[PDB]
């Protein structure tokens, strides 16, 4: 139940949302003189998105482990030589436990 | 309230998320031969995500209304001779009512 579920016609919620989307989108394209509108709602699917976003500011450094090996935090320790970099990421974690890791942004200094 | 609430080093779960994020991200990085790891969890901000994703399949048509004007589902009807296109889009809506629209992926046909 983490994916979409088909529906729909017997509710204006979906229609009024199709209109929103279509005027919103088409009022930004090039070559456009008119709003686009809805000729027909063909299919509707809903999917609940619930979880929590983890914005992590981190000191990051080259570890002792090679990419060829399986990463373990207890033994892939930070190299005493390595430069520390201040980095930011967001990790999203829905109820299922599935995580996605936004691309690290790091201060260049 | 609808944004990042701060928290953080004492907490194992945040530490585990920081290792997951770091190991995962740096693996996919080019040039890199070793894993990056966590020297330090500096800051942790969380953020509850609640909403519904609406995937829409639509028939779209040029409307009677100019872009220089206020769209109205009841006034901006589809032009009688306008070609219809089958378009897909997702519309997220948070618990507040604030909506986002993915770019309409139309159909080449």
């Amino acid at each position: 139940f983490g994916g979409y579920s088909e529906r729909h016609q017997a509710n204006p919620e979906f229609l009024n949302l199709a209109h929103y989307a279509t005027s919103t989108w088409s009022a930004q394209q090039p070559g456009k003189t008119h709003f686009d509108t809805v000729a027909e709602v063909v299919k509707v699917e809903t999917q609940v998105v619930a979880g929590t976003n983890y914005r992590l500011t981190l000191k990051v450094a080259e570890s002792t482990c090679e990419l060829t090996s399986t990463y373990n935090k207890d033994t892939c320790l930070p190299k005493a030589d390595a430069a520390h970099r201040t980095c930011t990421t967001v990790v999203f974690e829905n109820l299922q436990g599935d995580k996605s890791v936004s691309p690290f942004e790091c201060e260049a200094a």
